[PDB]
């Protein structure tokens, strides 16, 4: 009846909800990576910690409960702080055990040793490293509790090696019970009329459906709260799918003009950072009213000042404006000045996006791929859109109909996350297809995680990269002493990449190799790469 | 005319609420001091920038938006990161505005260089470095808003220099307006229930009224709450006078008993830290159940497992607690074996406590001292008290009847608050009169602040000195090679410091001049001082 | 036999040279200032542990080994960093020992509990939170040496509390050496030769002795130096005494004309920073050449560009150029146009000096208080000074004749060191007196240390407080609701502080009263505090 470190860590672990665990084994972390397969946490070793700990952090979304990065002493753990700052800057939680030297060798210049707690404190929401080992299970506990409690965050568990490997009796240790789901604030009385008679006072009214909205599981009130009110909604990069892109009462191909209309905005578990252009004019009306959900109490009122202050959870607050339409029913009237002056903004954007989609030249264009490949993923897929142009130019092409469907670079703008989130996605989804659409830049930073995803079994994932050869663009030919800094290797054959695991691998350059390269990509036993080569000079409108 | 960058973090400063500033001028933040008493901000200008972050965050906990503690560059702002840190502990609205050198000699190794963020971040919600002359009122607006809404903590704004002396035209600076108060949060319906489930079914109640609650400003509606329900309650030491100390409800007089014995509490803005011992045993049944009042979601579950997680502001969700209570009646029976068993305890620890202050021995006893001093605190006076056994003491002797009327050493359990949040008391309430009982240690950590007290004409403020010759007792004589590490000066007469600035000072050593010092000290035009002997034996 | 991790401590910090530790007990240090004064360190209870953690600081400069802040955990540890700040600033070893509560209650919320390690690193060379009981003398001694090491520095340990209170047998314990001295790293002779060069083709030659060269106790090699070269010297603030002020190489008189009209600048232990105006026009010959010399590398080269740099101990380097000089002699000409053009600014700021101090006028200036205060100041006394005018125009008029003997607020110009570094002298030197010159201002930030001077009989300590009734000056009545933010209480009785432990107060407003009051003051048998009041209004010489 000898327990050691690494077994305590991982029950408590599996105990608190904690079911995926992403990272590199090594000095001294090998035996937690052991026993989180023993303990029933799946354990997936990525070609480096960066695209690892971008793992973890996708599956705190996917999931609500944070996933586990998993990083040798030094330098495996200074690489896991990239994703520390990701899971940091979307709100997602997240936790990070790094190993560390024998707490006996301090000072003596040990095996990678580091400051690894305040190489952390920048971007965590906890950071602890445990004294005993009897009270491993309450630092595991309160990890997991801090990262999804609030505003969830990421959260730092600095293991050294000899509590690690240590060993004592189990009947002394005490394992807590699991955390219970985050508690679900919500608005008081007074602010959900207020809010309703902002709404109900607006000539033009806007409502936008964040990323908050999607991980607070709030997709079916929203979708009785908007089509109860028939108010026009624009989704955010990752809200789409919370509501239906499909949905009459979107207007997204007319986004500029509705921010820039819109006198009073409903903020459905969004922020007015850097996406949203700060609130501020010339891309918004300088005297909007606005109206702000959100979990974060500090994030109110932030650029733009807030009317009215939703303080709370989407899910449980929107509850509240679905039961003030029950005692108080009220529709937004279907014809105004408001809405058929978007509706023909939108009718003239997707005449445009379909006259540019139908283009057929050679070198192609976006618009041109993203048809073939629009037309094949189905409605239950999950998308992977990491990229510059690429990512942009799908976020409005390619549609999503179910929330937390879509991955991206987020509110970090992280080039690196791509590879890492598609594989959780397919860890978190293993009957579902995963599309991890890349550009030629963005595919660089993590391409050796093919491998794991091989590794794994994950053919349910299709890797999709859009070459223009570089970030942006390059030439056709490269003067090896005179390179611009945005160029790669002209005609990059990324797609023999999956040969390293027996896999398929298509290079496409003219529409009529597009389709048949993507369809026997789909059905593929092994994860197959698409590299597909368009113009340089091509760009969205 | 032009706007100096001085001139304009005063008057945003004053529209977002900030009424009081403390701290000491110099270079290069003497602008902001002066401006700072033009835009209408009462300065006050302390003897140690320690005392002065003291006295910013208590502003905080008595007013609800946080009072400034302005210092220089370097060695000024570092002073000032304890009140910083106490008001991180005690989550409490507090600014530091520390000066720095010109941004156009960074690197250089000038005036007072120094990491100053880096400094005051571990306590701090916010750190910014205003960027320009025109978003000073941005900077503004977002520490004091930071620094109330969610739990309430520490902000820092560091100031260059050249940012403090330039200008620009005025009409081109924005001023955002006074940012709302703190939104309150409530609790879903289902959680009011099963906290009110947990509570009909206790065996032996017991309700933890904490600070959280005082803050919070909902001693209306926890008065409302306990009187309908008759629940037997315990408050925290800054927890008094949400409930008058005198209520038949309080079972404080058998606080161990009831800690001991309580199968369902009731966390009122109270938080389970080392005042609560944890909720651990042996003071706490191994399997309490615990329904937990806070506004900071991640306190939930510290410790001890929650069952009903209140998440919220205090003031919002005991209004929902009694529209249900209202609608669902239901009373804590009078007669119960649980109440029996306190009562009785009550009755027995207040027997000892009288025989225990009608000692007249000399040297005195901290029960003989407190006896008087609580026979000549009015009800509405405000007492701050600090020191170990002095305030301990002071806790279960001094009676609270309004809320936020007690300062201690706080949730930090800090030596060197105490003049600093006496005078911070006094200008927020420059009617009512401020009792400053302190230790003879905790007096050294700020004594020198009575001439600050005097210099501002806070009469209303009463310095009683509880002096036992050291931390926790002194000896009668002392050899300069032998002094003990706890021992100071014997009989140091620590009265004479007020006659700096003219004032009276009293030295009591026996009962018969209680009495007469104390009332003679409360007439004083000045700030007295009295300075009470007492034994070193006495616990 | 068993040795709890307190006397692990005290011992091993007695063993690696540590003498003093300044402080206040409490949970959980209290252990450890006990068995400290029983393993022969001597402890001092100050009434906050900012004044002890500025005290602390003191000492390094003054014995070369750092003196220890203690702190209890959370607020008492934070009070301490503003003395590790100060160390950080000045480049003095310091060791702040600052408690924390028990490793068994992390995350709980325990008693006190603060991320200490954090909050001293931006000021810290060197942090550690010892692991173990067995590896405490490890923690120390790698602390004493980090503090002393290459640029000195402040140094902080983080000790929860059972690691104070846990015990084990003793023979388990390594105790190593006190470690050896800081190492005397020297120049190359190529960059001796050049800069002896330098100096032999400056027309306008100018020497800087800093406290760096006082610090490394190089006072014998610099005036063997400055005797033999015949150069013309400044001298820092705290860098006087390495050569005696009242010597004729000495140019402090004419500081403006000497730096400025300088064009090849020797820098002994003295930086370009802030109090030399950045070596920058128009302050500076734009074109100015610079020899520099200093114990850290990364500081050659600020501001204005380094000629000759001499990287290593001040007194190392020093005897290389003395041992240039022994086998090829140069003295620097007694007779030019910038010694003619120096002395005749000194001969006239020296004039202009005497006829301010002859004013007997009341309220009364600060020449004719400091023209008392200098005349009954022992040469081998030590000098406290710190406030503002009451500060710079007592660095002009206070001669200091030792090397040490003057602690000022240093190069971090920090208001509240002043009676700790008082009590730091003294405790350090109780043969020598001690002379607390302060502004009002300055002692109201430490003035409750003067009973801590007094409970440990340190009567070498003398209290004079320099009254201009505020910060820089104060009216003469104050309406307490119309308080200038710069303004003190009209008259203060600081001295009314003496009777506090016995002792006695003066209260100086004439001429006439003050050689009376200090004379009395200094033979008391208790520290006394001497309070001068002086005209708000009065300035320095222009
Ligand atoms: N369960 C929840 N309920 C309400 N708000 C939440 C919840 N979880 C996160 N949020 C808030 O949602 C915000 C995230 O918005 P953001 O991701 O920037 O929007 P976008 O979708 O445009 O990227 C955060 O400020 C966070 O506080
Ligand atoms: N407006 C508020 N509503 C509810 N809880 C609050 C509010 N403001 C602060 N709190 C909480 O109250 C708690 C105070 O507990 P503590 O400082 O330990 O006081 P005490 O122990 O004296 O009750 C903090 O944890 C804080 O999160
Ligand atoms: N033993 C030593 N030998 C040489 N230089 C030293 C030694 N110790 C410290 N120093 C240097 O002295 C310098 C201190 O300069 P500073 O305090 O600005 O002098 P001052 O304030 O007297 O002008 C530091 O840069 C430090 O590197
Ligand atoms: C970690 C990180 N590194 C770098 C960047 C900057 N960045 C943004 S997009 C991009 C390259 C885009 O690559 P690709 O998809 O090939 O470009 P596109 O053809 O779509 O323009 C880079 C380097 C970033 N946002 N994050
Ligand atoms: C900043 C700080 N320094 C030191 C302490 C340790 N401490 C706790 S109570 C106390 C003073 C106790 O003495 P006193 O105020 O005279 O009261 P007594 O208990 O003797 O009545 C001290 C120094 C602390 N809590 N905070
Ligand atoms: C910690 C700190 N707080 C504040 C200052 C600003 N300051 C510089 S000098 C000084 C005091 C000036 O008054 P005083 O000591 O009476 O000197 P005087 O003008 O009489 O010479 C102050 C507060 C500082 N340098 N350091
Ligand atoms: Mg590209
Ligand atoms: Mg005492
Ligand atoms: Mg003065």
């Amino acid at each position: 009846g000898q327990i050691t470190g690494a077994q305590i860590v991982a029950r408590a672990l599996k105990q608190q909800g904690v079911e995926y665990m992403f990272g590199i084994v090594g000095i001294p972390v090998i035996p937690i990576a052991m026993f989180a397969q023993r303990e029933g946490i799946k354990f997936y070793g990525f070609r480096n910690e960066q695209s690892a700990s971008y793992a973890a952090a996708a599956v705190g979304y996917l999931t609500g409960r944070p996933g586990v990065c998993l990083g040798v002493s030094g330098p495996g753990m200074i690489h896991g702080v990239a994703g520390m700052a990701n899971a940091w800057s979307n709100c997602w939680p997240m936790i990070l055990i790094g190993g560390a030297n024998d707490s006996y060798q301090n000072g003596q210049g040990a095996f990678q040793e580091a400051p690894q707690i305040e190489a952390a404190r920048p971007f965590a929401k906890y950071c602890a490293r445990p004294d005993s080992l009897a009270r491993l299970p309450f630092y595991v506990e309160q990890a997991v509790r801090t990262s999804i409690y609030g505003r969830p965050g990421a959260v730092y568990l600095d293991l050294p090696g000899d509590i690690i490997t240590g060993a004592m009796e189990e009947e002394d240790v005490h394992f807590p019970p699991r955390c219970p789901d985050a508690p679900r604030m919500m608005a008081p009385q007074e602010s959900i009329d207020a809010a309703m008679a902002a709404l109900k006072s607006a000539e033009r009214p806007l409502v936008i459906v964040g990323k908050g909205a999607a991980y607070s599981r709030a997709e079916n009130e929203v979708r009785e709260f908007l089509e109860t009110t028939q108010l026009p909604y624009l989704a955010s990069p990752m809200g789409k799918g919370v509501m239906p892109d499909d949905h009459p009462l979107s207007i997204a191909p007319a986004r500029s003009a509705a921010l820039l209309g819109a006198d009073v905005i409903l903020l459905m578990g969004a922020r007015l950072n850097w996406m949203m252009h700060f609130g501020h004019p010339p891309r918004f009306d300088p005297k909007v009213r606005v109206i702000q959900m959100d979990i974060s109490a500090e994030e109110i009122g932030t650029n733009v000042p807030t009317e009215v202050a939703l303080v709370g959870d989407a899910k449980a607050i929107t509850t509240q404006l679905n039961a003030s339409l029950k005692q108080q029913p009220w529709q937004y009237p279907s014809e105004t000045t408001w809405w058929t002056g978007l509706r023909k903004k939108i009718d003239e954007n997707g005449a445009t996006v379909a006259e540019m989609m139908a283009d057929e030249s050679v070198p192609m264009s976006y618009y041109r791929v993203y048809r073939e490949i629009r037309d094949l993923i189905p409605n239950d897929a999950i998308i992977q859109n990491e990229g510059a142009s690429t990512m942009d130019i799908g976020r409005t092409l390619m549609p999503n109909f179910l929330p937390r469907h879509r991955l991206d670079a987020g509110s970090f703008g992280t080039m690196g996350v791509g590879l890492g989130q598609a594989i959780a996605a397919a860890a978190v989804h293993p009957d579902k297809h995963v599309f991890c659409i890349e550009g030629d830049s963005a595919f660089g930073f993590s391409g050796m995680e093919v491998e794991t995803a091989a590794r794994y079994g994950m053919k349910n994932i299709t890797f999709i990269i859009i070459n223009n050869n570089g970030i942006g663009g390059g030439p056709d030919t490269l003067d090896p002493t005179r390179v611009p800094p945005s160029a790669y290797t002209p005609n990059a054959h990324y797609e023999k990449m999956a040969e390293i695991y027996g896999g398929k691998g298509y290079f496409v350059t003219e529409p009529s190799q597009l389709r048949p390269a993507l369809e026997e990509a789909i059905k593929a036993d092994k994860p197959a790469i698409v590299n597909i080569m368009i113009s340089a000079t091509s760009q969205r409108k």
